[PDB]
């Protein structure tokens, strides 16, 4: 689906949809259907289920996976793009000026990026990630601090609330005052 | 593994170990090994791994699954006794005087018990559940309110901290003042 964060001197903003989707049926079919939703081709949920009995899939939903959490002045988000055997997670930590992104298999944690400074990020299905990328330039100028960007995230969250079905229509957003050096959280998660 | 709660007029106490265990290898073997740990036959973790290369299993661990949580004056605990395809959860809600236990498959939530009044409960592997049952009578008299029982849980938590390896040596305990009518939490989880 999608979740997004922004990092700067003032603060950090992380917004995430709460939708998780369960796929049951011919696994070759599942990757045949999965294509179409990821590619972004439908939005209405009635136009979602339509196709499903065309291909053979039963698809339980609940728009309340808590895709971001606020552990201690750092905001954590995470996409469970599971696909089959077990677990395929993919998580971020952010604060004011500090930021990193990690890829999880099951228990195992693998990093992919870090550092300090200023950034805008998202994770998703290919399409959802693209639509956030549209909107962030849309409404973003360096002539903002946090405060505008916080609204930006909502429009973008609406924008793909609007134009898609892989993303829970309810969504949750959290903020930090703190330049917490997010680096530690990852080591604690690894000992865990 | 194990987690335990006590319910009375004053309050509720829920204590849970944080250990989750990952099983990799010949699935027929896994149920062959799983027997022995559940039955309770080992405690030291070096005497844990020993047997594993005897049978062919790689077993990643982390003693920090958050087996209980405090959502709003009600304490929730949950054993993920997964065994294979997907998810086999099993959860409780408790407060001061009110209590219920639900069985989860994946998304789906099934109840098994409810009501109001006074109780002592646990979930686990067969052995761990038994050892808590020992200890609760050990140190329990109706001539207690909460306050003793809160310590009881620790000894029992130590007692199977002690005498077993399926249970994380670190553990977490939470308490409520409130006779919150735990009933609505199950319905909220179902809409979710």
């Amino acid at each position: 689906a999608l979740v997004i964060a922004f990092i700067g001197k003032n603060g950090a903003v992380m917004a995430g949809d709460m939708r998780e989707i369960t796929f049951e049926g011919e696994k070759p079919d599942r990757e045949k259907l999965e294509k179409e939703l990821y590619s972004g081709s439908i939005v209405t949920d009635e136009e979602m289920q339509k196709k499903a009995e065309e291909f053979g899939v039963k698809i339980t939903v609940a728009d309340c996976k808590e895709k971001v959490s606020e552990r201690n002045g750092v905001l954590v988000g995470e996409v469970s793009s599971a696909e089959g055997g077990v677990v395929k997670k993919r998580r971020l930590y952010a604060s004011a000026g500090n930021f990193a992104i990690a890829e999880l298999i099951n228990t195992e944690m693998t990093l992919t990026s870090q550092g300090k400074g200023s950034n805008f990020i998202a994770f998703g299905n290919e399409f959802t990630k693209q639509v956030a990328n549209k909107c962030f330039k849309d409404n973003w100028t360096k002539k903002s601090n946090l405060q505008d960007a916080v609204k930006i995230l909502i429009l973008c969250m609406e924008t793909v609330a609007r134009k898609t079905a892989s993303v829970s229509k309810q969504f949750m957003i959290v903020q930090t005052a703190s330049n917490a050096d997010v680096l530690k959280v990852v080591e604690k998660d690894r000992n865990c």
